[PDB]
């Protein structure tokens, strides 16, 4: 992987593994959401931020704030085949005091088609309080010399599905799936749970039948409160919609606080 | 990746990814259990057997055979950080007629250095009945020209830990972790449970303050049954000893026996 020309993007290869594809032998959603976060740690890296999913400058450190996923949209056109290359160009933008965007495009490194793109939302956090603010000039002048001053999209479209709000799925749920709960190969360096983790317990309340007669084209999820230590989640889907679309919520077992809120979109293979 | 100079072996880098470490900023364990089934594969897919996981031939094909493992054995010195590029070779070798083993060395690709091993017994099993049989001429000679014919070990010693026999655990367990359930991720292109995803679950049950305090240095493994579907496990551990732990995965419902093992750990 390497900074671009302009030093304002990067770019990484990935060559899709054995154990990183489904039944038709290409990669899931979730390989492919890792590869995002794995490409955003790297771009990270490569400019002196801290490499720990935070991406914090020393000025952020000392305050103890960080950066933290408020949503994830993806949408893909193809997957690719197990031993396929893909290549992964990320960027990221201030959008005020707001927070920030990273951003992301997938080409098939041998035709150089574009095969996916992905956009992110992140909103600052004190890690002890959990409590968000806004974006201050010192934070933000700090992130700008390494960001496209211009804007740049992966999902310019008018009023694109990435930027929709999500409403709140209503009891009784079509289908669900209960009592999921975290692992030790789920949880980050820090002992968090993986961002990934929440895509895959999205998925699991989509009947099999449905994962087997239809490709997902497109995924937008929030996130709102983490999965914390002894937490168990239910997963909840009900069906909205040769296209499908699904309502997801996933909230704790016990009290039902909501934890994520999503949709996807799928199309009939 | 490629096959070595004489084509009985093959060999692979790896950058360790950021997702793919724990606490320490190093390797998890079942990081390293994927990166040796991916060398695994790529071994299979150089030399035309099938990529499936199984690596067969078209002889085992239409007689629906397949390989199974029944036994991993890991111990790494090193756990490779993250950034980290390392090297892994792996090759296999017949063991008569009751089956068939896969060896691999870790290496520093920096340095050099050997930063782990691991083997494990395969055998051959029909895919349907699930029933185990012995390896025939012709299959045994389909994949002889493929190894090598002087026996090459990563654990050559006469009676060394990957050999052992491993006991029942008996109730009380001293730690357990129940109700384990796989999900999507966990389950491979065939829709089964991926082998690396027991490895996890045995895990599951050492204490949190061990795994912070220790490093794993040696996991012995035995695969008795696979978890089906909606099969749930519960996952139990009892103290044998540096420490030693005794492991046993069941079904949570019957209690039948899907894995045992024994695990070692070195005081960080
Ligand atoms: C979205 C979080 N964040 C810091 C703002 C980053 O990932 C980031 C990484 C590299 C870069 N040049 C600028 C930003
Ligand atoms: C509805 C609140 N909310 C997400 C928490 C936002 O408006 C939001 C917008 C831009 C961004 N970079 C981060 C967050
Ligand atoms: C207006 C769309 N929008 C912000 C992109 C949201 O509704 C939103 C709210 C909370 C959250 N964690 C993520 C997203
Ligand atoms: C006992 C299972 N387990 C994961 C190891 C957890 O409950 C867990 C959840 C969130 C977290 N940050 C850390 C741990
Ligand atoms: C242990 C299963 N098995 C077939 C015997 C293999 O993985 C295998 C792969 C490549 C090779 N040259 C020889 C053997
Ligand atoms: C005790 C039975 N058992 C394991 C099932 C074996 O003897 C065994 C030995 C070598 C090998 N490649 C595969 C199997
Ligand atoms: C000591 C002999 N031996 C094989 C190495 C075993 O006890 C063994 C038995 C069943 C199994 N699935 C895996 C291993
Ligand atoms: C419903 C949860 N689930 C994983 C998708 C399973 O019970 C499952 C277990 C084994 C298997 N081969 C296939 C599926």
């Amino acid at each position: 992987g390497s900074l671009t020309e302009d030093g304002l993007s990067y770019k990484e290869k990935f060559v899709v593994r054995s154990y990183e594809v489904g039944s038709n032998k290409t990669a899931t959603v979730e390989t492919i959401a890792n590869l995002l976060q794995e490409v955003g740690c790297n771009h990270a890296q490569s400019v002196g931020f801290s490499t720990d999913g935070f991406a914090t400058t020393t000025t952020m450190r000392k305050l103890h704030l960080i950066w933290v996923t408020a949503r994830m949209h993806i949408e893909i056109y193809k997957y690719p085949a197990w031993g396929d290359v893909v290549e992964i160009e990320t960027w990221c933008q201030s959008e005020g005091r707001i927070g920030t965007r990273r951003d992301w495009i997938l080409k098939d490194s041998v035709t150089g088609e574009v095969t996916g793109r992905a956009t992110s939302k992140w909103v600052m956090m004190n890690q002890d309080t959990r409590r968000l603010q806004k974006v201050s000039d010192d934070v933000r002048d700090e992130y700008l010399v390494f960001c496209p001053q211009e804007p740049r999209l992966a999902f310019p479209e008018e009023n694109n599905r990435s930027l929709k709000k999500i409403p709140k799925l209503e009891d009784p749920a079509q289908y669900s799936m209960i009592g999921l709960k975290p692992r030790r190969a789920d949880l980050d360096m820090n002992q968090h749970v993986n961002n990934v983790t929440y895509i895959g317990w999205v998925l699991e309340s989509i009947p099999q039948e449905i994962v087997d007669t239809h490709e997902l084209q497109v995924i937008t999820l929030d996130y709102r409160r983490e999965c914390q230590q002894d937490d168990v989640v239910d997963s909840l889907t009900t069906t909205t919609s040769n296209d499908s679309q699904f309502l997801h919520l996933l909230r704790l077992s016990g009290d039902g606080q909501e934890i994520n809120r999503g949709t996807t979109l799928w199309r009939k293979k």
